């Protein structure tokens, strides 16, 4: 039920189960070009039922919306949407 991160030809695609249906939805992501802003803008595109969403560092610290999605991919992240906190687990790509 968790949020997964799988490279599908060299791009990331970020899977997550929104609040308003069951069915899993999937997010790819350009890493040199798109934000943590616009990937977080997607998720709200794509469910009204969202209110808040945020993304975190592991020890708990926002990340910035102009943080670019290479960087955040480097590492582990939290994913907040609405009262549910997602650990979100990246497979390690070099830079
Ligand atoms: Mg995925
Ligand atoms: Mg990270």
């Amino acid at each position: 039920d968790d949020v997964t991160v799988v490279y599908q030809n060299g791009l990331p695609v970020i899977s997550v189960r929104l609040p308003s249906r069951r069915e899993r939805c999937q997010f790819t992501l350009k890493p040199i070009s798109d934000s943590v802003g616009v990937f977080l803008r997607q998720l709200q595109e794509e469910d009204r039922g969202i209110d808040r969403v945020a993304i975190y560092s592991p020890d708990g610290v926002r990340v910035a919306a102009s943080t670019g999605m290479d960087l955040l991919l480097m590492d582990d992240f939290k994913l907040v949407i609405n009262d549910l906190t997602y650990h979100v687990r990246p497979p390690k790509r070099d830079l």
